This record gives C-alpha cells, structure tokens and sequence, in this order.
C-alpha cells in the first residue's frame, strides 16, 4: 500500500512548495 | 509498518497546517 | 521499500524546518 501514503507525501510536498513561495513573497515585502 | 511512517507523515501535515496559518498572518500584515 | 519513502518524508521534514525558521524571521519583522 506504498501507493496512497505516497499520495499523502505528495500532498505534503505540494503544500510545502506553495508555502515556500508565499514565504518568499513575504520575505521580499519585509526586507529593506 | 505502514502505521508509524503514517505518524511521521501526519506530524508533517500538522506542521504544514500551522505554518500555512502563520504565513497567512504575515501576508495580511505585509499587505496594504 | 520503507526506506526511500522515508527519504522523501525526511526531505519534507527538512523543508518544513527551514520554512518554519524563515516564517519566524518574517513574524518578527512584521511585529511591533
Ligand atoms: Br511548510
Ligand atoms: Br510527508
Ligand atoms: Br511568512
């Protein structure tokens, strides 16, 4: 049942990807 | 041993959830 | 094949760790 834990891992990886980009936007906006 | 990798996946999902909410707070605070 | 899904879980955990620290930097910078 390697297949569907793999789906959850990927759902996490995707959420992380989008969070990283949003963080980067905030980083730029707070910076000088 | 599907059970405890599943625990780690969930520990990650939880950490992501809280990060997403904190990011959203920062997004609002940087915005106009 | 518990071993390499475990590698991906860890790649996620590491990405989360670094995101949490970057968020914390932004939180401090937006705060009063
Ligand atoms: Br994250
Ligand atoms: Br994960
Ligand atoms: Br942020």
């Amino acid at each position: 049942r390697m297949k569907q834990l793999e789906d959850k891992i990927e759902e996490n990886t995707s959420k992380i990807y989008h969070n990283t980009n949003e963080i980067a936007r905030n980083t730029k906006l707070v910076g000088e």
